[PDB]
DNA sequence: GAATTGTGAGCGGATAACAATTT
DNA sequence: AAATTGTTATCCGCTCACAATTC
């Protein structure tokens, strides 16, 4: 109930939603500054991956 | 687990993914000929209808 | 015109690459 | 050149629309 998208995390962090995909997967081209902000945002919004959209798009991850 | 998609069923029945979805949904534009072929094909590969994808495809609502 | 069947695009989301800027 | 950040395009099982064919 009331999930959190990777979009919410980006919006709060003040970065592009792709910046999250980066920290989540391609840590490359991701400075510690931005990385730390995204990681912290995951707790702020209480990031709960879109079980429907993620499983669909190709990111079930258990 | 093998997440069989409507494409896998359509490929087995020799139909379209739209046809498969029409059979799974049981709404309109579906003939009994293809319906019984899709229900049979989805039984071979053990197709699991994704309700999450359905919610998304039909515009994720609250 | 509607139904049937197939193809294309979108839903809302994510992933990857490219261009520009900084170091 | 490499790293960093933002942006565009494509992909995902499913649904809708469009196109073609048949009724």
């Amino acid at each position: 109930m009331k999930p959190v998208t990777l979009y919410d995390v980006a919006e709060y962090a003040g970065v592009s939603y792709q910046t999250v995909s980066r920290v989540v997967n391609q840590a490359s081209h991701v400075s510690a500054k931005t990385r730390e902000k995204v990681e912290a945002a995951m707790a702020e919004l209480n990031y709960i991956p879109n079980r429907c959209a993620q499983q669909l798009a190709g990111k079930q991850s258990l």
